[PDB]
């Protein structure tokens, strides 16, 4: 199984702001829908409420504690190492985050297909820090930029 981390960020690793993205670029999220189709998408809860409802054309996969917590046409998992387990067969997971999920999967992941952007935004919630030593940076398109990092 290769795991794969998936974000849009900045200069200073924000990711959001009061539950939303604190931007809004096309190019970004249409780049976030090739790279997304057809396979399986590993999301926090929060993350669902923020999309709003499942992506189409992709298995939605929500990690939650609430344990009697309903969501129509995502499957829902306690933690992401059931997540894992459950998609084992799978040749490749994409993890879109929360911050608590990149955290945990950021040890566990094994490619990264990051956004960066040359810009200053206000936000709340960050990507967490990776180590620039581990990683190797394969596919660099600057148009912010599709950075692909594989470790
Ligand atoms: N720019 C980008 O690429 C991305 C941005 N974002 C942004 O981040 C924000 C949403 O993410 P964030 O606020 O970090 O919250 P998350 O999406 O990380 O979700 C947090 C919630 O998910 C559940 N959860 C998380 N980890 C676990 C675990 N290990 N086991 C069980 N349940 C877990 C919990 O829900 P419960 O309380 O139900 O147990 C927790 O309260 C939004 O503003 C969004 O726009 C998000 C993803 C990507
Ligand atoms: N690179 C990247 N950018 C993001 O904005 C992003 N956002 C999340 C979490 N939030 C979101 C927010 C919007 C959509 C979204 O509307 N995506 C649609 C695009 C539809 C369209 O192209 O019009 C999709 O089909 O995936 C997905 C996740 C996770 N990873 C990301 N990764």
């Amino acid at each position: 199984m290769i795991i794969t981390l998936i974000a849009a960020m900045d200069k200073n690793r924000l990711i959001g702001r009061n539950n939303e993205l604190p931007w809004h670029l096309p190019a970004d999220l249409a780049h976030f829908k090739s790279i997304t189709l057809g396979k399986p998408i590993v999301m926090g809860r929060r993350t669902f409420d923020s999309i709003g409802k499942p992506l189409p054309h992709r298995r939605n996969i929500v990690i939650t504690q609430q344990k009697n917590l309903i969501i129509e046409g995502c499957d829902i998992f306690y933690s992401l190492d059931d997540a894992l387990s459950a998609l084992t067969k799978e040749p490749e997971v994409i993890i879109i985050g929360g911050a608590r999920i990149f955290k945990e999967a950021l040890p566990k992941a094994d490619k990264m297909i990051l956004t960066i952007i040359n810009h200053s935004f206000e936000g709340d919630v960050y990507f967490p820090e990776w180590n620039d030593k581990e990683w190797k940076i394969t596919s660099q398109i600057k148009h912010f930029q599709f950075l692909e990092l594989r470790r």
